[PDB]
């Protein structure tokens, strides 16, 4: 078993979501931030077999896209140009789950 | 040593939290989302030595309790001037998901100036 | 690869977020709260090359510091004090990586 760590764009966070439930992969959300930018993204956490790893990935690279995205911003003052950052469809680590346990007591 | 990784529902984290401290053990939590319900939970970040493991899947397992959650209902528009409110659709939601992952190395840095 | 889960005091989260930048690792950061005193943290997520994972802990342990704090609950007690740790850090094994760049 293997739990992935998938960093999105918080625009693709529900198409993601939405996705993974139509592959019948269960999924946590997490809101988070990023080191460089200081802005709000999503983190997924998605536990699941060995043999449904390369699903979820190709649900994850297909409903995630790539972006631009701006930046938090001399005697005369001038309007400050945007800053423009690049932005991946998705980063994403697979991790080794030694054990798993679903706790269903009452 | 390993990393545990429990989901819990909002409603045992406190008496979660509390167990975990009374029996030594250390946690770091956080406010999540369920990708099915899209409703507030709560994951648990929990590292133990091996010898601790079941003690801490114990007290997990002791303190976080399987319930039914209602679905959200549809938010689609009707006509008629009211507020409908359909058959509850009640989901099954366990006391707690959880992964116990290995750990590599483990520091605790305490410098000073 | 490995990811790092670095726990670090709020106060700290600015000065190593800038400090990774300079040492060219990427990081994640989920606001977090510590089981004994209930109290918000911030847990990195720092994923790197096997062979940078002693620099990135370089970086953490010299940008976060050990500070103490007070517990809280007919009166103010004489204070009690916890030594919080500049980090608590679990470097875990990576199976794959991927960046995904299609736009
Ligand atoms: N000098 C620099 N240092 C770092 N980034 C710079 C940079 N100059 C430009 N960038 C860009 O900033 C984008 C957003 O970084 P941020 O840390 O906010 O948001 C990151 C962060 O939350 C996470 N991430 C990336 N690398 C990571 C790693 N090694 N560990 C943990 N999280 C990481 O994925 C998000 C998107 O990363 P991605 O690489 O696609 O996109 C990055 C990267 O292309
Ligand atoms: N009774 C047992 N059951 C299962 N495995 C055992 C074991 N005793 C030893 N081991 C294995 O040997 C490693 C070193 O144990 P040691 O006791 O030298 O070194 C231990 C111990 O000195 C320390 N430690 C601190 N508080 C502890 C506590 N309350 N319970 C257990 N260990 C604790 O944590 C160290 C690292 O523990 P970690 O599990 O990573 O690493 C352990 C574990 O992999
Ligand atoms: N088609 C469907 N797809 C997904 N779930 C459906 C479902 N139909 C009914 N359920 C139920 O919805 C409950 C809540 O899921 P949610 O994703 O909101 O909340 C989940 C999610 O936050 C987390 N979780 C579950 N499995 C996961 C996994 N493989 N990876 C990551 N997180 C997981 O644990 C929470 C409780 O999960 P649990 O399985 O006990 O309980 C689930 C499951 O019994
Ligand atoms: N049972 C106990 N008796 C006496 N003193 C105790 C205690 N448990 C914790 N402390 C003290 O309280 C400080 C803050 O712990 P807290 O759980 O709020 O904040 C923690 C928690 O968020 C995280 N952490 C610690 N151990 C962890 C674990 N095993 N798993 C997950 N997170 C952990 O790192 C933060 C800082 O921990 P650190 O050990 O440097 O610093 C600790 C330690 O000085």
């Amino acid at each position: 078993m293997k739990l992935i760590f998938a960093i999105v764009q918080d625009q693709d966070s529900n198409r993601l979501s939405d996705a993974l439930t139509k592959g019948n992969f269960g999924a946590t959300k997490l809101a988070t931030t990023g080191g460089f930018l200081k802005a709000g993204n999503t983190t997924f956490i998605i536990g699941t077999e060995d043999e449904r790893v390369e699903d979820a990935l190709a649900i994850i690279k297909e409903n995630c896209k790539a972006r631009e995205q701006m930046m938090t911003p001399t005697v005369d003052t001038y309007v400050p140009y945007p800053i423009e950052v690049q932005v991946g469809g998705a980063t994403v680590f697979v991790m080794p789950v030694e054990s798993f346990h679903h706790f269903l007591e009452h």
